[PDB]
């Protein structure tokens, strides 16, 4: 009774688009994420999971950052982070990403599990909370959202 | 924690596309399911949760119906069903529908949980299990599968 893979399709109206897939081994162990994105700009884009696997109103609909812990905004390393901070995606000048990490907050299952939420890639990068402005702490000042996508179960 | 509101956003290469929004006010009471779709043929739709919330391979990897109690295909008032078997939504002439259902078998939360999991609305209509045909204890012999989309949390 307990999950070990998952997956999410992420699209929008930015021409933007990418598949996410996770792999835990173990019920509260860390989880391996692997995205792939085409059509983004040449750069770093803030990724991270939010609250709601809503996407009824384009990806804005899916709220805030996953902050079961109620910290501030961080990066994945940091030990102050929501939840749902993955860091930035890096797009190279062909406009394609590829992204790879291991995650020990995130997972598959429990009330830090992520299944049924919804993954969004930015169209700024994530300064990871130590940009200093307004939202570095909130958001990462991250900007809009290109593309997001609900987080469903993957077969064994 | 526990979830009470849950939305599903479907699409696919069919023209077909619809939005479900799931209520369970609590726990382990009913769930209210309301759906909206264009792009339908006049009648019956067969209307099913599908074991894995994976749309990719246009809804090809969904898997079978969600099935945990092990039973054969049905219609959602019979005894004997699979929890993902909500039957058929009606489309009008005009290629629209509004499908509204009270369920107890399928949940927002624990074992009968849908969220994660994908709808699936189908090409032909959804025989109940009363069909007469091999895959009428199955699938309903509902036929291909029209558009998908997995179940997310919703604000509630
Ligand atoms: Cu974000
Ligand atoms: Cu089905
Ligand atoms: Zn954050
Ligand atoms: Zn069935």
């Amino acid at each position: 009774g307990s999950n070990m893979k998952a997956v999410c399709v992420m699209t929008g109206t930015a021409g933007v688009k990418g598949v996410v897939k996770f792999t835990q081994e173990t019920d509260n162990g860390p989880v391996h994420v692997h995205a792939e994105f085409s059509g983004l700009k040449a750069g770093k884009h803030g990724f991270h999971v939010h609250e709601f696997g809503d996407t009824t109103n384009g990806c804005t609909s899916a709220g805030a950052h996953f902050n079961p812990t109620k910290q501030e905004h961080g990066a994945p390393e940091d030990s102050i982070r929501h939840v749902g901070d993955l860091g930035n995606v890096v797009a190279g000048a062909d406009g394609n990403a590829v992204y790879n990490a291991t995650d020990k907050l995130i997972s598959l299952n429990g009330s830090h599990s992520i299944i049924g939420r919804s993954m969004v890639i930015h169209e700024n990068e994530d300064d990871l909370g130590r940009g200093g402005h307004e939202l570095s702490k909130v958001t990462g000042n991250a900007g809009g959202r290109l593309a997001c996508g609900v987080v469903g179960l993957a077969a064994e």
